[PDB]
Formats: C-alpha cells, sequence, structure tokens
C-alpha cells in the first residue's frame, strides 16, 4: 500500500530542509500588503516580510487558504491511492482547518483533518513526528494516536511587545481576560485549549524576563523532550531565551524567525517558547 502523506499549512514554523526529507506537503495562506496579495510561499526569506511590513502604509491582513485549493491538493496526492492526514492551526486562530474539512469532503481522497490546538513549532512537533511514523510506514490510528500524545505534551508560551497587531488582526477576541489601558506594553500568554491566557503584563523592559525565570524553575522537576524558539524582529532575546534553556533539553533548540502569518498578529519584537516534554 502507499504511505500516508502529511498536510499542514504555512503557519507552521519548520526548518525548509525538514520539509523536503519528511515530505510534508505545506498549504500556503497569503498576506495582502498593500492591497498587493502575496503567497506565503514566497515570504520565507529570512527578514523579508519584516521589511514589508515595517515600511507598508496600511497593516497586512491575511487570509486562510481557499476550500477549492485544499480539495485539490488531495485530489493531486492521493493518485497514489494513498491516504491523507492535514494537521493544522487552532480553529479559534483561522479557519484554515474548516476549509481543510470542507476540502475533504469535496475531494474523492481518503482525508483525515486534525486541529492542532496550535501554530508555529507547536504546530511542527505534531507534523513532523506524523510524518516520521508515516515515512516508517505506520496505519492511520497508530499516528493519529501518536500526534494525540504529542499535542497532549505540548505547551505554548508567546510575548508580544505590543497589543496593536493582535487588537486590529481581531485575534484579541480569543485573549481570556485581559485588561490594558495601553495597547504598547510587553504581555506573556499561554495558549492553552485554544484559548490566549495572560500570564503577566507590564511595560517594563523586565518583563519578559522575570517571566523566563518562573519558566526556568518550573522546568526542574519536567522531563523535557524539546523546545523550540521562535521571534519576530532580531534574534537577541530569542538567542539570549536560548542559553537558559539549551541545559533542560538534549536535543539542540530551533530558534527559528515566525511567519508572516504571525507576524501580521503578533507585530515586531514577539517570541514563543515551544515545550514538548517526554510522553
Ligand atoms: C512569535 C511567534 C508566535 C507563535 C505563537 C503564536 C500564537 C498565538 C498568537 C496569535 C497568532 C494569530 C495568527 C492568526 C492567523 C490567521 C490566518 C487567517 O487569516 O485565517
Amino acid at each position: 500500500m502507499t504511505k500516508i502523506k502529511i498536510v499542514t499549512d504555512s503557519s507552521v514554523t519548520i526548518e525548509p530542509e525538514l520539509v523536503k526529507q519528511l515530505d510534508i506537503t505545506i498549504v500556503p495562506l497569503s498576506v495582502m500588503i498593500d492591497n498587493v496579495v502575496y503567497s506565503d510561499a514566497d515570504l520565507k526569506e529570512e527578514g523579508k516580510f519584516l521589511q514589508l511590513m515595517q515600511e507598508s502604509k496600511n497593516l497586512p491582513k491575511t487570509s486562510q487558504p481557499p476550500v477549492g485549493v485544499f480539495a485539490e491538493i488531495f485530489e493531486d496526492l492521493c493518485k497514489d491511492g494513498g491516504q491523507i492526514l492535514a494537521i493544522h492551526m487552532s480553529h479559534a486562530l483561522s479557519g484554515t482547518v474548516e476549509a481543510a474539512r470542507q476540502g475533504a469532503s469535496l475531494s474523492t481522497a481518503d482525508v483525515i483533518v486534525v486541529d492542532s490546538s496550535f501554530t508555529d513549532q507547536a504546530l511542527k512537533f505534531q507534523v513532523v513526528e506524523a510524518a516520521k511514523l508515516a515515512q516508517e510506514g505506520k496505519d492511520m490510528e497508530a499516528i493519529l494516536s501518536h500526534v494525540e500524545e504529542v499535542k497532549n505534551h505540548t505547551e505554548l508560551y508567546i510575548g508580544v511587545s505590543t497589543l496593536e497587531n493582535l487588537v486590529k488582526g481581531g485575534r484579541i477576541g480569543r485573549v481570556t481576560g485581559l485588561l490594558s489601558s495601553l495597547l504598547n506594553i510587553r504581555v506573556v500568554m499561554q495558549m492553552k485549549d485554544h484559548e490566549l491566557q495572560p500570564m503577566v503584563k507590564g511595560r517594563g523592559t523586565k518583563t519578559f524576563k522575570k517571566w523566563l525565570d518562573e519558566l526556568i524553575t518550573s522546568l526542574s522537576e519536567r522531563a523535557v523532550a524539546e523546545i523550540g524558539i521562535s521571534y519576530s524582529g532580531s534574534d537577541d532575546w530569542a538567542k539570549e531565551m536560548k542559553e537558559s534553556l539549551q541545559a533542560y533539553v538534549e536535543k539542540p533548540i530551533s530558534v527559528l524567525e515566525t511567519g508572516s502569518i504571525i507576524q501580521t498578529h503578533t507585530g515586531e519584537n514577539a517570541w514563543a517558547i515551544l515545550i514538548r516534554y517526554h510522553s
């Protein structure tokens, strides 16, 4: 029989070489910059979108992939007779996973669609694990259950230096219980069960450092499988966090610029820590 094929979306943050090595298909979102629509696939060069967003007259606007695009990719991918497992960013952030469900129903292909409950490198954990097992010839039930195990041992922490992109883009509606009379302020949230939960907020330049010290304390008694760090803007703070965190995980930490889809909604000088604990 034909190996299962893994699909995800371009909100995933992943080393490009791993996409090829694992035969992962990435369905691109799009972003409109000063009324010109770019495919996210053309916005992967380091720092390119950051510069565009710094200079554009308008805040960019992100768009999910069309239903019909998923239908056509699913139809092409199944020509080998194999099943498809599509793992996507949370429905709370984007309609992408729902467009995939609809594309699956329109296709003649045998398509399973899974909401990762995250995005960025936390979505990467599930997609990579799925594709590794797919490559080994595992069946759909075995892959789904291992992906779920990964999801359920994953945590996502995100810091932003302004609220304005979250407000304008709308995903502030997913932040539970945040009260700020200021947009320009530092906030650290945990994405848990499709909600952004504020852990702390503050104007000061030490708001992230003190939170980091608390995270590190909490890691003393945890077995950690993988940590990834993502950022928008410069990588200075991300590299600093890596220096403190690398001691807590054997696997080398991936420090990656987040994609245009995320940058549009977080703003510059944002960061994420994506942790996967041992199952
Ligand atoms: C700096 C890296 C941040 C990684 C974690 C990001 C998680 C939550 C923050 C909110 C992100 C919202 C993304 C919205 C994408 C919407 C795409 C669409 O138009 O459907």
